[PDB]
């Protein structure tokens, strides 16, 4: 089987961009990974039906209908991993208005059965900060205590996921002033 | 086809009072709410068998028999889960001498099988304050810290509670002197 | 008879703590079989030539792991027949590639555990009692990740209850506190 890695992190922690700049070390070395965003599946079947205009509404749909795009999203992929080793770019679970929704519910986990989830954090305090800054998306601006909340259910959920794969689950710090160090720890375990 | 929600809380943080509030304002709206007890349920039981006399001693009565009266009391509201609008007042996990004992087994879980589970919390010391204050019910013996780790591991139950079942897991704060807040965000997710 | 699963950190003293209070329980009557999860996963892959030496353990390929961790299970599940068993584990394993299940759904269908133990103490404790110690003086761990340990620890054990029905105990083995830490794991395990 081709090796599955799920990347997950809150919004403004910077998972995405910290991964992607180690997987494009690791190619440099015969390391090839699938870069596949969970969230742009979901996001041109969700366009696709006039729902959203952009990827940042997805969230605040109800939670029968992101359940059932999260559905179609996850048989995508895992069509996706039959041909290549893929790193799944997601969360953990998402902040919608009725709660955290679990990124990788039962079925679509079964899915992608992934060896791999890296769960990147930060303090809520850079993280607040970032976003503070970031004009390119529409964050939820909440307070640090909040997305202290959000990262302990990730970790809760992303714990879950490999109690029930049998997959390991890598925390990172990604913190201001130390993004290499972040790369390296994430080149290390991606390898 | 009826959306099943869950409602969980420490004892003394309010779950129940706060939630009913909630319940009662989506009433005037439409919306209404079945309001079913699962330590109700699972105590006509316990009495019955003159295994448990008084409500707080049914987790204490014995490991092996509180779980029995647990999967029953869950295929009685498994059916009401085939009526309309309910909402389940019940535990993520009940402290018992033995340990936390989860609330929604993975048996329970799929009978009722939620969209929502609500956790309702507030800080050790203020659920501390409050049960010191109530006769009505004994269950004092613990402390702001036994109390938070009760709330730790609610939390964990109940995310894997929603990464087996899709539903959404949404943490509400019922803060002293503000019954109000806590009543509007459950009022909004219970819609 | 009870199937329970033991656990807590490197350091923390979960092994001898349960030890002390199951000697105390077998002289009233309960009568443990104490086993390490990871012992009878090396016998069962001795017994059918998966492996010679533990040294191979690691070389297993994510397969046969899984098979070997399964037969461990079912042969624990088989000791149950005989008696209470405890078995001595971690709720996850800290390894370079991050946490690591001690416990996949996969072996947690063969034990059907009623109790999980939880033995925790301060992240300042377990790395001193660490430190004092003449094999692990190069582990760079601080206090900081043997608490994330234990808080992903907590997760797994409270994930294990919630997939089995099994009841989870967090009992706190504390420097100069050990009595107390037995007299509660006496009193769980009873
Ligand atoms: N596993 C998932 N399950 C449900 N929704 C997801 C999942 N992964 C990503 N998304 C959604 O995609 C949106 C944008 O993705 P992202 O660019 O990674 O923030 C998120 O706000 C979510 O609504
Ligand atoms: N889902 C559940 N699983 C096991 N016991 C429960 C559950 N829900 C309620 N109870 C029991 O009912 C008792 C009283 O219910 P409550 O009035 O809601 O505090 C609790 O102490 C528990 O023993």
């Amino acid at each position: 089987k081709n090796k599955v890695v799920v990347v997950t992190g809150v919004p403004g922690v910077g998972s995405t961009t910290s991964s992607q700049l180690a997987m494009d070390n690791l190619r440099k070395e015969g390391v090839n990974y699938k870069m596949v965003s969970f969230g742009s599946v979901m996001f041109e079947v969700a366009k696709e039906e006039n729902l959203v205009s952009d990827r940042d509404q997805m969230r605040k749909m109800d939670p029968e209908t992101q359940k059932r795009i999260q559905k179609m999203a996850g048989r995508k992929i895992a069509e996706m991993a039959k041909e290549s080793p893929v790193a799944v770019d997601t969360h953990s679970t998402v902040s919608t208005p009725k709660g955290y929704l679990p990124g990788l519910p039962s079925w679509v986990l079964n899915e992608l059965n992934p060896d791999l989830i890296i769960v990147v954090e930060t303090t809520g305090d850079e993280i607040l900060m970032r976003r503070m800054s970031d004009e390119t998306r529409v964050r939820d601006l909440d307070t640090a205590s909040t997305i202290e909340q959000h990262q302990f259910m990730n970790r809760c959920a992303a714990m879950s996921y490999g109690v029930l794969t049998g997959a390991t689950v890598k925390i990172v710090q990604n913190r201001n002033g130390l993004l290499d160090q972040a790369v390296e720890e994430l080149t290390n375990v991606l390898r």
